[PDB]
């Protein structure tokens, strides 16, 4: 396949990239009457600017310098398409077009192409690119509206598909999406690239180029290096890196993290230095070349190239500087047995990671204070409890919106959008939870990182868990599967274990799941109940962890641990003890994370002895009338 092509040739040599087209157009000295071109001149709106409509109305020129790059040295070219959406040709008038000038630039580009590769016998590529357009999913477009978004992630999936089915019609090699602005933008192109290549085409290599805005190290929707990595891992780009809006020296610290975070290769077409007072870009094409030079003799980089400012010279020096360097060797792992989530920061979990604390105040169905709040449409408030939770030691943020009286994905969209918009909460992932798995879907098409979906189980049947399981795997985020199945819950050790066996082997063999995407839930039940019936719930979840996590590799486990303590509402001293004792023996037993009360864990060793006592025996089962020892000890505190 081309992807196998390309493999081969990037294990070998480093590649060249196209270069600055604008700035060669902006050298042809167009105007109004040439853009029209004898097919828009009664168009109803101005068109000086839009160097799109140039593959329908002038293809010389862009045939012209794509020759002229190619020759340079460039391997692959970019076809003319950065704002050839319905959504980006809307200012100009031509939004029904998308499709016919995607079409006609990946044909100028492949003329050229194919001519140079005939006249000099080194097979060149073409790039389809896939702009951001100027719509942000992750920011609002004003400042007093922080929730508020003037696009949906339906809408870009809509447009991202008809741009990507002009060019796979026009026949590009790679797919490129490039220029990142909203890492939310780019997962919509990646699922509609998925789209396309599920119905009709077959797929063809992804190259993903994020962008830094500063030294900041963080790209215009306030994402890291690492954390967009993470987030647009999941489409399994054949290249990863960033592009342009910096020159080399300030771009060199941020390609080698990038370098160091994935197994993938790195490519990196910078600025051609800084924009001067005039818009004029300083960097001559030797001072490029050494710089990217100095880039391949590192070890960083698979693929060069020039964003503006690079002309058909700065190429030639950018190609014959890193003719014979070695490229760079990618890690055969990366993190190897960790699960990746994101928020604007990476977020890890290894054998070595301590227990990760999930908030669960956030919660609508079960915390009535929290919806209290949303009914009222107190959005405000039910962010600053997120804050508080994330102040108090919450890693992952657990967010429910789960009510009759609510429409759920709505008010799902409407809080993650606000959390969006706050850095300190929009740095940690967060857990989308909800037996709906519309809310889940609005919640994942909200969310600019790597989530967790909860509870998605064989209540349903096997083709339904199949089902969301492949649409929470397209989306790209880890997610629990509860012991449910079509007998009912799992309420015993084995058939726990059985029910989380049969998931973990449907979702490997059947889905090619990843394993550290996949979350158990054996469901913590209440105990002391005054039910004998429910005397062995603790000691069965802490039973089955261990057998699950003894057994089932790469998986993980979680739980609700606050249901355990029902029973014993407004006895909130007691709750905590019981939910420190059973964290212990859990956390001993294998379990790895949990949906809880962040700020409100005691460790063990302090806990109060006879109340230690207490819990010990009703967690165990140690005692017949353990449950009612501690309700008298409750009682006995006046």
């Amino acid at each position: 396949t081309l992807r196998d092509e390309i493999n081969a040739i990037l294990q070998k040599r480093i590649m060249v990239l196209d270069g600055g087209m604008g700035t060669m157009i902006q050298r042809e000295k167009l105007n109004e009457e040439h853009f029209r071109g004898q097919e828009f001149k009664d168009h109803a709106r101005p068109l000086k600017g839009n160097n799109d409509i140039l593959s329908i109305t002038q293809p010389d020129v862009i045939y012209q310098i794509h020759k002229e790059y190619l020759l340079a040295g460039a391997d692959i070219i970019e076809t003319n398409t950065f704002s050839s959406t319905s959504i980006a040709q809307a200012d100009y008038g031509l939004e029904h077009l998308a499709y016919r000038m995607n079409m006609c630039s990946a044909g100028v580009a492949r003329k050229a192409a194919e001519e140079v590769t005939l006249q000099t016998g080194i097979k060149r590529f073409v790039a389809g690119a896939l702009g951001p357009t100027n719509k942000t999913l992750s920011v609002s477009p004003s400042v007093e509206r922080p929730d508020y978004r003037n696009i949906t992630f339906d809408e870009l999936v809509e447009a991202y598909q008809e741009q990507a089915k002009g060019l796979l019609d026009g026949g590009v090699d790679i797919l490129l999406i490039e220029t990142i602005f909203d890492t939310a933008n780019a997962k919509a192109a990646l699922f509609a690239l998925q789209n396309l290549f599920e119905e009709k085409y077959a797929p063809r290599p992804i190259f993903i180029s994020g962008t830094i805005v500063d030294k900041s190290g963080r790209t215009l929707s306030g994402q890291t290096g690492e954390g967009f990595v993470i987030s647009v891992s999941h489409g399994e780009p054949l290249c990863i890196g960033l592009n342009c809006a910096l020159g080399a020296a300030e771009m060199r610290p941020f390609i080698e993290i990038i370098g160091k975070c994935t197994t993938a290769y790195v490519l990196c077409y910078p600025n051609a230095g800084l924009p001067n007072t005039f818009g004029d870009y300083d960097e001559t094409p030797s001072m490029m070349a050494k710089h990217l030079k100095d880039f391949a003799m590192d070890g960083l980089v698979n693929i060069v190239g020039g964003c503006c400012g690079s002309t058909p010279d700065h190429i030639r020096e950018i190609a014959e500087a890193v003719k014979n360097c070695k490229p760079r060797v990618p890690p055969a792992t990366a993190f190897e047995g960790h699960m990746l989530l994101s928020g604007l920061e990476p977020f890890r979990i290894g054998p070595y990671t301590n227990f990760v604390n999930i908030g669960e105040r956030c919660n609508v169905a079960g915390s009535r204070k929290f919806a209290k709040l949303i009914m009222a449409g107190n959005y405000e408030e039910a962010l600053c409890v997120a804050k508080v939770q994330v102040e108090m030691g919450a890693q992952v943020l657990d967010v429910n919106m789960d009510d009759g009286m609510l429409d759920g994905p709505s008010a799902m969209t409407r809080f993650c959008n606000l959390i969006a918009s706050e850095p300190d909460i929009a740095k940690v992932p967060l857990c989308i939870d909800s037996s709906n798995f519309a809310v889940i879907e609005a919640g994942l098409k909200c969310c600019q990182g790597k989530c967790i979906v909860n509870s998605i189980s064989l209540k349903e049947g096997e083709d339904d868990f199949l089902e969301k399981a492949r649409k929470i795997k397209k989306y790209g985020a880890a997610m629990v599967v509860m012991a449910f199945d079509e007998e009912g819950q799992a309420t015993e050790t084995d058939t726990k274990i059985r029910v989380c066996t049969r998931a973990y082997h449907l979702l490997v063999k059947k889905l090619g799941f990843n394993p550290n995407d996949i979350i158990f839930d054996p469901n913590i039940l209440t105990i002391g109940t005054g039910m004998e019936e429910h005397n062995l719930y603790a000691i069965n979840f802490i039973h089955a962890t261990k057998v699950i996590k003894e057994t089932l590799p790469g998986a993980r486990i979680s739980g609700g641990l606050s249901n355990l303590s029902f029973s014993f509402r407004g006895m909130e001293a007691i709750r905590e003890a019981m939910h420190g004792v059973f964290l212990y023996h859990a956390i001993k037993s294998g379990m790895d994370m949990g949906i809880v009360n962040a700020g409100n864990l005691p460790v063990y060793d302090d806990i109060h002895k006879e109340l230690l006592q207490l819990c010990e025996d009703l967690i165990w089962n140690k005692d017949p009338e353990a449950t009612e020892k501690l309700l008298r000890y409750a009682q006995t505190q006046g």
